[PDB]
């Protein structure tokens, strides 16, 4: 059973297990009582099997570890950093917690109910802990600063994965996701989709949006830059649009530059069918050039 640390023996002001006042203020509308001064037994704490509290300016969940049936919690919009009073409760199935600060994941490790996981503009980087939770359906990774996305090649249960907006130009930690149906990665940097080839459970697929920033060349008359962007097959993509008059003699994208133009660039955009979902693979080649 629980923790003789993690259960209270006898009523307990609400105030005094739930130090954040905010996090205080949650239980006790939860509980429909009076005040955070009203006192709680184990038994109203073992109740709880959802918290709804967005928006809340809840800086610590502590006091949350008395709570051992909780498995819906809607975190979103607080000021959580500290996760660790989540560790051990090991029925929680669905966790969200968009616009927090949240980075260390680890405290994650044991929740092995854990289906839905949403950390959306946290200013994440590193997800390695997500590798302690293979049974994840859904997980969403949005507007952060992830760049390895290695660790998910052991997410086999995922058929929902959003990481748009991040720094990602290595998607081969996708290939054998073959669960996937939802897959969200625009705003990426993304430039070859052979990742993709195997994905054939896909319904929806968002691909638009990359931008790809190569090292920049010299500034010369004939400027030269060949396209690597590639199709699911490997085949190179065509260049839609070329800034600066520019031309496509395949492989390679071609200018006249003028003397006082000092950077180029391309549109991609390729359609893509993967099984059932269509998709937009776009993107932009920024090429900055040097003296």
């Amino acid at each position: 059973g629980p923790l003789g640390s993690e259960t209270i023996t006898v009523p307990t002001p609400i105030k005094q297990i739930f130090s954040d006042d905010a996090f205080a203020e949650t239980i006790k509308d939860n509980l429909k009582k009076k005040s955070v001064t009203d006192a709680v037994t184990q038994n109203e704490l073992n109740s709880i099997d959802q918290i709804i509290a967005n928006n809340s300016d809840i800086k610590s969940v502590q006091g949350i570890q008395y709570l051992p049936n909780v498995t819906k919690l809607f975190l979103n919009g607080n000021k959580l950093t500290d996760i660790k009073p989540l560790a051990n409760l090991k029925n929680l199935g669905w966790l969200f917690l968009d616009e927090n600060k949240v980075k260390d994941l680890s405290s994650l490790k044991d929740l092995k109910k854990l289906k839905s996981l949403s950390l959306e503009h946290n200013g994440i980087s590193d997800i390695n802990g997500l590798v302690h939770l293979p049974q994840l359906e859904s997980l969403y990774l949005g507007n952060n600063k992830i760049t390895d996305i290695t660790v998910l090649s052991r997410l086999t249960k995922l058929d929902t994965l959003s990481l748009e907006d991040n720094q990602i130009s290595d998607i081969v930690p996708l290939a054998g996701l073959t669960k996937l149906q939802n897959l969200y990665l625009s705003k990426n940097h993304i430039s070859d989709l052979r990742a993709l080839a195997g994905l054939k459970n896909l319904d929806v697929l968002e691909l638009f949006s990359q931008e790809c920033l190569n090292k920049p060349i010299n500034h010369q008359s004939n400027l030269v830059v060949p396209n690597t962007v590639k199709n699911t097959d490997g085949s190179l993509v065509t260049p839609e649009i070329i800034s600066d008059d520019g031309d496509y003699e395949k492989p390679n994208v071609k200018w006249h530059l003028p003397e006082f133009t000092n950077e180029v660039s391309f549109i991609f955009y390729q359609p893509v069918t993967i099984g059932k979902a269509k998709a937009r693979f776009h993107g932009r080649v920024t090429q900055p050039l040097k003296e």
